[PDB]
């Protein structure tokens, strides 16, 4: 659904790994330069990620909760300030753009017209920072 802090693609379910990495031992696939882990689940899931190039998006934004029209510009990297899951850092594979952000937002999913391309991972001010999962799935 529309509130799931998470994506759901058929029986695997994709998170924020600081949300995560404690059974990150029977994970299918963690990226740890960039905040995710995949693993299998026993119920199939609706989502559907595409492999697109789209800018034009929106988003959960859980603290509000509600979804914002939002504009991304992709980054292979891009420095992420301290938070209080992650020390500054560089953090790859994002989409960033303008949008509000607060501590649990974190997992909320960001589309474009065609599917789930992201999740929230980082907040700085005005900006929100969303991992792109168009980089971890077979077109
Ligand atoms: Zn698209």
């Amino acid at each position: 659904g529309p509130s799931d802090m998470y994506v759901h693609v058929g029986n695997l379910i994709y998170r924020n790994l600081h949300l995560f990495n404690s059974e990150m031992h029977e994970s299918i696939l963690v990226s740890y330069s960039s905040d995710l882990i995949i693993y299998r689940t026993n119920t199939v899931g609706d989502d559907y990620i595409p492999s697109c190039d789209c800018t034009q998006a929106t988003y959960y934004c859980k603290h509000k909760n509600r979804y914002f029209p939002i504009t991304v510009t992709s980054h292979d990297w891009y420095e992420i300030q301290e938070s209080e899951y992650y020390p500054k850092h560089i953090q790859y594979n994002l989409l960033i753009g303008e949008g509000p952000c607060e501590p649990g937002d974190c997992g909320g999913k960001l589309l474009c017209k065609h599917g789930v391309i992201g999740i929230v991972t980082a907040g700085g001010d005005n900006h929100v920072a969303f991992i792109d999962l168009r980089h971890f799935h077979c077109a």
